[PDB]
């Protein structure tokens, strides 16, 4: 028996696989390079010391006083999170169908077989007491409206983070704070790069480009009475059955 | 049959899984980066002095003796075991469910089952003898009470980490005990960073952001009179009725 | 039951296996190799520095300051992203085939079964109605056509890819930009080199070879009607039958 | 049909999973540090020397000869095998569940059903004569008391390893042995560290915190015969009884 | 039911495992060395600079303009793509297979099916017009025919493989193109060896005598009139039986 | 049915786990630690010279004319191949188990199941045949002793093992063969350490107890007309049906 | 039913087992000492250098010219593929056994049912006619000496590869050959070591040791008409029957 619609499971596959496949590639890419970060530090640094300088630029990212950038430092804090954020979209996104079917999934299981017993006989009344109610009805434009507003939102920040300039990616540095502030040998500022922006760069076009082709499918699946081919559990039920009518035969028998 | 409410198993799959999410997140993270922590050493110190200088502040974070720190010795302490604090409270949550269908969902379920089975024929005098008890009852509030106070520590602590100043990942440390308390040729004091508090800090965050919000659903959880739509088993047994009387024909033919 | 042909099946899973199948042998040489960019820098650099440069000028390929390419920096934006367009391909072609499953082939199903059991007793006006019908038929034709596309675009890309100039993966990059930019000690350009293109450049000509032999079985798909032995319902639940009507043994004792 | 009790599932899951939780949280540390001993050699050793003194110091640790520590040479041969103490409690505590269902489960499952099958009937001579009886008791009582001694033993050794001073983890050592006992370049003694150690006494404290909560719940299941809500079978069936007499609906019947 | 004969499923099964076996050792040979290739370069040259030349030198296998080689460029590129070449004999093996399951397999079950249970009377028809086609027979032999194309070509490219001189491993190779032409610190050819050659060569030996012997078992598979104990659907269908026959007790009865 | 005794199925499943645990462990220090093998080399050596000596002295341990030793060659020997004779032990403790549940478990199996149809229904010559025969009992004690025998073994290799020096993974060795015995610059001896040793000796101390608790339990199950409760398959017949007769009705009707 | 002879079953499983158990030794050793040859190159020498010539020995040992050794280049020969020849006896082992339950096991699966079915009734001349035939006990026969002569053939390797002495894991490699023939500052010879050659022969002596003892088990299953407690069906047949009797009650019933 189907508890979720063909294009709503498509839309969820996609909107949670997409962010997690775009992670995977890109943690594939992290890797494989090596570096999310590096620094020119100078030759006379040993190892130890440029590695130093390296990952202090990593934890200053974050922070405002050793920093120097063009875009500003905003910019700066994405390169670092941009991952984190995409699961945190896929998860945002998945939540919607776990609730779904943790909730309502049985209920309307329940009444979709009950409404397919009394069927195959001839209820009546039954109907029309749910074209009273607004039950179900209501969780299912919730559930479909908060995917919307986090799609929204995931294109509003995709289209933001694929604004950044592709120099935003480098920064000055200063690791002159505390005991190694009147250290004569550090030079002011180092000069460094975050390598993995110009895959996320292009991943962020890729999802933007996904959900806007996908906005207009949510969009359309809030139109419920418009799909039956007013807004009350009637026209939800009317969509159900007429997607799951196929495995009733006496359906069959009195279209031919 | 549904031994466990909606509501519980969101409120519990939710507290649980997101601190282990997070824990994956920052691992995977610090596996990527490769060290928590970079001391800058002299250029004179060969690569391993410089990897011991590291391995030393790391250890020495516990010790109040070797280290100065502006914020106090607790919050360099915190940010070294942070992961373990969020497999601790995902333990702490998840034990909780673990004891209620150990010792609470054989004897519920049996209950139910013949509760459905005496109905669906028409057992008041059973239901009045449930009414008078209160044993399954304080089994349920004193689980809810313990995910709800678990929860609020987290809160408390996860805004205390959060609190932390971001300058708090600095500090300074000194190698110079026993037999290295007379070499002139090791600087007194060393600059070390903890690489993931930026990061760690992020994770607080949202574990906070999400326990907050699930603060209000766990204190709703509670009011199991009110949640029906007195403090007795009648009331807990009655929503696990409603929650699962879609498993019934006989209600949905007498709704009709 | 069958709800997808044959060559179908085959089609998708060769299109959705063979750029996989590329790109983990990629990755398997992208691990072997260690480095998908070397540059040659000078040997007073030290080892971090010479990291520094060949991350710099592996996150500089997509930078036109910083490039100086006889082929264009098209080419070389191209090969650094080729893995992820393989894999980009794979997802479009096995969409078609998911969204096929999902919203035509339980319908496809239903009917099928319908048919089977009112032959095995003899249904003409079922029949005839489908022929008055071009829903079915109509989402067929769009997979199809959808797939014909994507590989298309696919055979066209890997052309291109394929055309690059084997010393396309040569490029000079400069580093001084910003504090570097009066280093007098820094050369001006760096020699590096973009190693996986020779994988790469055979990757796409296998891929470019299998999918011009199968864009010949994607258009011989095309003609329903000629490989029925109209374009409308009737010709595709014909060929569903004649591949499915192996399932039914009165069908034999009327062949024989 | 329940075969353990829950209280006593609950104790042997809980006893058995946090050592080796804790033995996975202490080896994902072992491995993102890199190092369980850190020495700090002279700069003019070579890498491969340092190492050496590294490994040796390593070695040493169970050696007296070699070492002088202050705390003395037990408390640094704890530190370095307290993984392997863990994976021995856990086995310990693992093993009696493991006698448990390998003899005297099948008995008692067989007396059980033997039990209810013969209510629903309504034997008396068969529950005087286990009354007579004290041969599974006497399995569940052992069972359970060596349990408990397990429990108390990792309790005191817990309580000791935590007990050991933060600075127990320095140590000197000499690798001055053999043919190197004349080798003026080397230095007399190397000051060496235990990186595990700050880490292994807070995962010492949380298992010691875990194992003294349950030494009461322990305690509490000695007392068969108050447990009921003398020693015999009888005491221990009626027990199991109640766990399992949920699944007789004759039992409901008559309590109603 | 046994739709693929003994023999054919024997070699399909040789035929495509053992270049997978192979390419598995070949794998792990790889891993344990760690280079595919290996230049001597002058000890002036940094760590990274010599990386760079036996990265350039892995590249510029595929390249005429900077190799040098007596054994001509063609040799050298092959040792470059071994387990590619295996991997797509195991693919093009594999695939008749899996089009003779996917396509013929089904219609053979349900031929075998009906004649089995007919022969269960306790049809002659059936078996001369099966005697008067050949749909079948022209897909087994077509699929056989390919197979052995396939393998035959495996045995000349393996034979070639093999007969490659043991010092064509070795190769001279040039750096100096482009801005380091005129460099006058870098030698003009750089001796290169590919360590994996002898590990290739053995395990080519080792497939080409195993595809030498499987090719009289594939040349015996054609003569189908033969392996019953005219080329015509109906012999397909008696090496079948005899193979399948087995499972009628009637068979054995009559025999006896 | 339980065709293995309880204290049969306890003893191999320690004697074949415990070794292969200590393995794991062993395996996982070994990783962790990173080298088995120490051995001081001058500094005047380079990193690839000092690498070439640690493996030279490993591979030297198994020959006699390049080490000196104090405890004998024979004890080093031991020290490299430790965890190989603990799975060695492993599975000559494993194979005596297999051979009887593939030789003697269906033979017993069915005699089981035929003694106990024949009883429930009261045979007599059946069992005075069985006990006028030892096929089985054989089978039996020749399993038990084999089993036993290894335990004894391995109770003396380990205690053999235990007893080696504890400053016996200290050597010298020299590289100064052939070519190199010429080489002035090259120390005659190095000093070298097997690190693994002070955890393979706790190891085989953990085992041994373990083995030698184990011994009388063996012993214990020879004595199988005792266990009863002749050396004839009577006995044997005898203590498996009353292992068996739990699940047996009638034998529980009857003892009432 | 039970197609393969407990002591055939066994023999398979140890010899295709233990070579791959000791190959997955050597595997784990080979990855912890991390390499399998080691060569001493002057202290001038780069890191890379050295690495080179490292890998040039390794893939010299497989080429007369450029290398010398006293035991002849030979035995080197074999150091290096020891575990793809164990690999490669165990899959010769394994096929026998797999060619055996393709093409033999269906037809004596069949044969033994329908021998049973007409047991378990009284078939005097189905047991004449197959006293005359030969078809199933040649295949046997075939596969016992395929098997046995595999097994003589990897005895003799083993006993061969453990008789190498010692010290034919040394040898003297030059890589002065093209380019590098006039180069003074390289040594004529380099002094190599084949590290894993020690395990190597221990594992091959265990090889052999078991193979030796497993020897005279396959000789014994030759002699098919004295297991029985002429060459023709008979006897397989009644051989099969008495290990496969236990499965009749009615034996069992006329037995006693």
């Amino acid at each position: 028996l189907r508890l979720e619609l063909a294009v709503d499971k498509m839309v969820t596959c996609i909107a949670v696989g997409l962010p997690l496949l775009l992670i995977s590639l890109a943690f594939a890419q992290e890797i494989s390079i090596g570096t999310q970060i590096s620094c020119f530090s100078p030759s006379s640094f040993s190892w130890r010391q440029a590695a130093f300088v390296d990952s202090y630029c990593w934890a200053a990212v974050q922070q405002k006083s050793s920093l120097q950038s063009e875009s500003g430092n905003l910019p700066l804090w994405l390169h670092k999170f941009f991952p984190y954020i995409l699961l945190l979209f896929a998860i945002l996104l998945y939540l919607p169908a776990l609730f779904w079917r943790f909730s309502a999934a049985p209920h309307l299981c329940s009444d979709l077989k009950f409404i397919m017993e009394e069927l195959d006989k001839v209820v009546e009344q039954y109907l029309k007491t749910k074209k009273n109610s607004s039950h179900l009805i209501m969780k299912y434009i919730s559930c479909r409206l908060v995917t919307f507003v986090v799609i929204l939102l995931a294109c509003i920040y995709l289209s933001y983070y694929f604004s950044l300039s592709s120099l935003s990616d480098e920064f000055l540095c200063s690791i002159k704070s505390g005991v190694l502030k009147n250290d004569s040998t550090i030079p002011d500022r180092f000069q460094c790069k975050l390598i993995a922006v110009g895959i996320f760069q292009l991943l962020s076009l890729i999802n933007l480009i996904v959900y806007a082709l996908l906005i207009p499918v949510v969009v359309y699946t809030f139109f419920i009475p418009f799909r039956q081919k007013g807004y009350n559990d009637l026209s939800l039920y009317n969509l159900f059955l007429e997607e799951n009518i196929s495995e009733l035969k006496s359906y069959k028998c009195l279209k031919v």
